[PDB]
């Protein structure tokens, strides 16, 4: 109650909500505006070494329960989201955290050794995106555990300096094991954000008899509530699993009561994307004031006295 | 005039619906009440070869966007189950199914053996349960390819008849090719049921900062509201590569609309789990009226007319 600071990083957050990546944050215009809104920290859009326009439209849909989304990596090229990091961000206001998402390892590499050292000089901090577009005959990376454990190795030693990963959600204690051991190879591995869109899921309107979204005939990442009960199990799953890093709770928020679950289940950060998308940046001061309200009424006083500290039953 | 009736596998359906495996179906008092219901077919609550109590409870609860279970396979033996076919049900009545999740190849292996000369003089239709865990520690059967793959050889070899699988949903693109392609080697596998649930999902209660369910420190299989885009993409992504065989939707029913987006995912039969365990099987008339209602609307007289027939955009 009070304040919601917290410290994280090597960074100071006046509270724990930013925006989820992808969501306002693609252009110079976005990522001023989630500047200016009451979030903690922002994240740009993943991006490629190259601009890309993405796939056509519609692209995007959001309904009361979530969204849909097959966007196809739309951004505006490496070169001017790190511009925003080394140039125009203002430090003062919050931290940055800029995501990159190459179409290959060796894309990946080359983007990194460039950040290295805006990162060393104004604290910008990396998410790499472990999700990829689809290539037939091969799962996207965070699937193939020997694939991510090559990227991530390839990126620690390009890099260089503390990082986290953004993470596809599993459905498997198995692949919970066996993707958590592979980030724990990594020490440079400082966070995990869980979790990216539910992949390839189908929304179909009954009144049309067709799907909302043109690409990939209809089928794109679920976001929202539908979401929820998956981004916590993701969330504790690699918390548990993790105990020297930081999780990152993505993934049905829409409240500060869903902050709170995330927060429960092992977050240090909650990040809004589906519903950012649909209120705008208004949404982080309704946050902030809801998850103060629920922990002023079971009297918490900070976020590490509840953080991780779901209880389970017997 | 309007028409639900099916005539699928040798055998005739006054309508799609049906219970999904291990809802309303575990006991004789279940299956008669199913029976007694107004469904197109009933399936069995899958069954090992030694009857199961299951895990401890609380292991399902229900919430208004769906459910969390891991009720840990509680039965009362194949031997319950081929009785209940050979010798109870009454097949005037509508279709049977008898649902198998034997614990290892072996256990299948004997179950279907002794099933086959009941399936060959009743009539009852078996549907193979592919989330079964095989070794501890390894991912379940349908989320292995290899495993699924000598799990399927093995069958279909002890069983020598028409049989249908059900699928775990999921989420990547190329296991959506590679699961087809291992299902497309098995001409007995007539019917593929897309989809269980959704995996070692987590519900936390905000009130009381606890899980829900007791076991797996409150990871469960996810039903419901949650899961419908995630149900339709998969009965979508095979019905589109498995030409060859039929398949069945399960996943987010809880209305006729839900029942026509499956179909027109390409769904045949359409199973109902975790709205029936909450409604009951008074659902199955008012899924029938609503369905009809839509189909009237649209000028629709049967479920051909619409089946598999899902617009995409350009
Ligand atoms: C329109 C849109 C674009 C997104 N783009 C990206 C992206 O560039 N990078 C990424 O890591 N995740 C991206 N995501 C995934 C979100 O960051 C987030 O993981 C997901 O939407 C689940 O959170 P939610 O339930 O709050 O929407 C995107 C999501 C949406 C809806
Ligand atoms: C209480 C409970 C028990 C279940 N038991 C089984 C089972 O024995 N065999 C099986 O194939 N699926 C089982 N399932 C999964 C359901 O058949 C179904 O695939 C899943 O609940 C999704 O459908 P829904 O959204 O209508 O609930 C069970 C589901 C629940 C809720
Ligand atoms: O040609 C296509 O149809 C197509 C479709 C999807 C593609 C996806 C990618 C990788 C997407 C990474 C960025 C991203 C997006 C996105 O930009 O679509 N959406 C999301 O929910 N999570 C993300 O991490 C890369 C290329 C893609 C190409
Ligand atoms: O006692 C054990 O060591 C043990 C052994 C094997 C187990 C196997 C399972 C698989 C459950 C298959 C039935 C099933 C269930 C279920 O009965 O829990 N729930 C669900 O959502 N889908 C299903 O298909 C679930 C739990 C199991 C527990
Ligand atoms: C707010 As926009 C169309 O740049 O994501
Ligand atoms: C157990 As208490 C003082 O957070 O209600
Ligand atoms: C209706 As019951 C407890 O046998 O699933
Ligand atoms: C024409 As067909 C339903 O047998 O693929």
């Amino acid at each position: 109650s009070m304040c919601l600071k917290l410290n994280l990083l090597d960074h100071v957050f006046a509270n724990p909500f930013m925006n989820a990546a992808g969501v306002l944050c693609s252009t110079e215009e976005d990522l001023r505006c989630m500047t200016a809104s009451s979030s903690g920290a922002l994240v740009s859009k993943s991006c490629t070494s190259a601009p890309r326009d993405g796939n056509p439209e519609p692209r995007y849909m959001a309904f009361p329960l979530g969204s849909i989304n097959s966007m196809g990596l739309p951004n505006l090229g490496f070169d001017f989201y790190l511009k925003y990091a080394s140039d125009l961000h203002d430090y003062s206001k919050k931290p940055l955290f800029l995501s990159i998402s190459g179409l290959s390892v060796e894309e990946n590499v080359a983007m990194v050794r460039r950040l290295a050292p805006v990162a060393q000089e104004k604290g910008v901090l990396l998410e790499l995106n472990l999700s990829c577009p689809n290539v037939p005959g091969k799962p996207q990376v965070a699937y193939d555990f020997e694939a991510m454990r090559t990227y991530l190795q390839q990126v620690s030693l390009a890099y260089g300096l503390p990082f986290g990963v953004k993470m596809p959600p599993y459905f498997d204690i198995a692949h919970f094991d066996t993707a958590a051991a592979v980030l724990n190879e990594f020490p440079l591995v400082k966070f995990v954000t869980c979790v990216n869109s539910v992949g390839n899921g189908l929304v179909i309107d009954a009144e049309s008899e067709s799907v909302v979204i043109k690409p990939k005939q209809g089928f794109g990442g679920l976001g929202g509530k539908y979401i929820l009960p998956t981004a916590l199990a993701n969330v504790n799953a690699f918390y548990r699993r993790c105990p020297d890093k930081l999780v990152f709770g993505c993934g049905g928020v829409y409240s500060g009561e869903d902050a709170f679950l995330h927060i429960l289940a092992g977050a240090s950060m909650v990040q809004v994307g589906t519903a950012l998308q649909e209120e705008g940046p208004g949404i982080f001061t309704r946050l902030e004031d809801e998850l103060l309200e629920i922990m002023a009424r079971k009297g918490y006083r900070t976020l590490e006295e509840f953080r991780g500290r779901v209880k389970t039953i017997e």
